[PDB]
């Protein structure tokens, strides 16, 4: 580059775009300071954005969920995973309904029959937490959203929005993000007389860091080590670092197990999101 390189940082759009900003805008300052490399937050509209500004090089460090970083790293040779939240190893989703709905609380996956004929809305139609998994455990059930009130899903695109068409009355139920669902709880930003969980998903492994290849010819030799080291480095000591935290809701990131998305690709050829 006749300029000096900038690290360009994306996260897929899973919740309101205020508190990604938040979010993001905090943590390429702290990793701009970590790095001495200017840092931005590139923000997008959608989840498959998300992937294909990362493809392109449009986006250089991604906050993927399970399905588009596996798509992701499949669509791009030499994209690495670099860590993960602490509860990203073990990740959930939590089925909630309207408490008008009749919908009653779910003790085995055999109880999701109890959806059929009802208004369901998943969040992003590549949401890992809001769709994949959540269709798989219905489909293991018996279930279809073929079956559901109107022969289709909802797609709510984020699982702020699947809260939100929960709580109005438009769906008697849906599947979203446990994260997110219990931060909002302990937020007050979701009425717990109106919308109640249902079921809580078997875990599966869901958020993870991608990374571009060959940044280390544009930063320099070391500088991919130097950048996974400062995701793992994070820690609740500064102001900054403290709020970066809890809006992640965690205590760390960790490194990822080689192969771990296995699973959640073989879901994804499963349910065709895979090409
Ligand atoms: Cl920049
Ligand atoms: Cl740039
Ligand atoms: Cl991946
Ligand atoms: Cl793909
Ligand atoms: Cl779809
Ligand atoms: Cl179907
Ligand atoms: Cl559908
Ligand atoms: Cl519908
Ligand atoms: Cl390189
Ligand atoms: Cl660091």
């Amino acid at each position: 580059g006749p300029m000096q390189p900038r690290l360009k940082v994306g996260a897929i759009p899973d919740q309101n775009p205020e508190r990604l900003n938040r979010l993001y805008g905090q943590l390429a300052d702290e990793l701009s300071d970590r790095l001495n490399v200017k840092v931005r937050y590139v923000p997008v509209s959608n989840y498959p954005a998300a992937v294909s500004a990362f493809r392109t090089g449009g986006l250089d460090l991604v906050w993927f969920g399970g399905l588009t970083g596996v798509q992701a790293r499949l669509q791009t040779p030499g994209a690495q995973v670099l860590a993960q939240r602490d509860i990203d190893a073990r990740f959930r989703s939590v089925f909630i309904a309207n408490t008008s709905s009749g919908l009653q609380p779910i003790s085995s996956i055999n109880g999701l029959t109890s959806l059929r004929g009802k208004r369901f809305s998943f969040g992003s139609e590549s949401s890992t937490s809001g769709r994949l998994m959540p269709q798989h455990f219905l489909a293991k059930a018996g279930v279809t959203p073929s079956q559901f009130s109107g022969g289709r899903a909802g797609f709510s695109g984020s699982h702020d929005a699947t809260i939100a068409v929960v709580q109005s009355g438009a769906y008697e139920a849906g599947a979203l993000n446990e994260q997110v669902w219990t931060s909002a709880v302990n937020d007050g930003r979701v009425n717990t007389e109106k919308v109640s969980v249902i079921w809580r998903t078997p875990e599966y492994v869901d958020y993870h860091w991608v990374v571009r290849p060959k940044l280390d010819q544009r930063f320099g030799k070391g500088f991919t080590t130097r950048l996974q080291k400062a995701i793992l480095g994070l820690e609740p000591t500064t102001p900054r670092q403290v709020t970066i935290l809890e809006l992640f809701a965690a205590k760390r990131f960790i490194p990822v197990e080689a192969s771990q998305y296995k699973p959640i690709e073989k879901v994804g050829r499963e349910l065709g999101k895979i090409r």
